[PDB]
RNA sequence: CGCGGAUCAGUCACCCAAGCGCG
């Protein structure tokens, strides 16, 4: 199957619950999706964040699924960040997500009901309700896929 | 590459050190 990458920012309070005791949860998730998942270590934050990074590699569907799981776990806090997803895209993909004078991010936001913003990489922050975020991430991933 | 799993890690896995191998 065709393999793709997704980098997601995880607040440190959520990492415990996505790895699980002795790694059980992350293993299961990797085994069930076929995805490979790597978190940066506890104090390895994305430049100018307090967030760890989660490298996911797998099929388009596995990326949406892994990210769906991560979102859920983040939604169970120890305020703004409860309902955001941040992902890291190459400048190339960043360019594709925006679109001619912002047409594309506007289309995405219409289709999702999410509020999407962009900060050699940029972080994309998606804002809204679970199903809204999940929808926008699907469109974003689709544009990760389509960039050669 | 395989076994291993120091130290880190506080739901902490994978990766990574010693050490011991197979090719
Ligand atoms: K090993
Ligand atoms: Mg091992
Ligand atoms: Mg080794």
């Amino acid at each position: 199957g065709s393999q793709y990458f997704l980098k997601v920012l995880i607040p440190s309070y959520a990492a415990g619950s996505i790895i699980g005791k002795g790694g059980q949860t992350i293993v299961q998730l990797q085994k069930e999706t076929g995805a490979t998942i790597k978190l940066s270590k506890s104090k390895d934050f994305y430049p100018g964040t307090t967030e760890r990074v989660c490298l996911i590699q797998g099929t388009i569907e596995a990326l949406n699924a892994v990210h769906g799981f991560i979102a859920e776990k983040i939604r169970e806090m120890p305020p703004d960040r409860a309902n955001q997803v941040k992902i890291i895209v190459p400048n190339s993909t960043a360019g594709l997500i925006i679109g001619k004078g912002g047409a594309t991010v506007k289309a995405i936001m219409e289709q999702s009901g999410a509020w999407v913003q962009l900060s050699q990489n940029r972080v994309v922050t998606v804002s809204g309700e679970p199903e809204q975020n999940r929808k926008a991430v699907e469109l974003i991933i689709q544009k990760i896929q389509e960039d050669p």
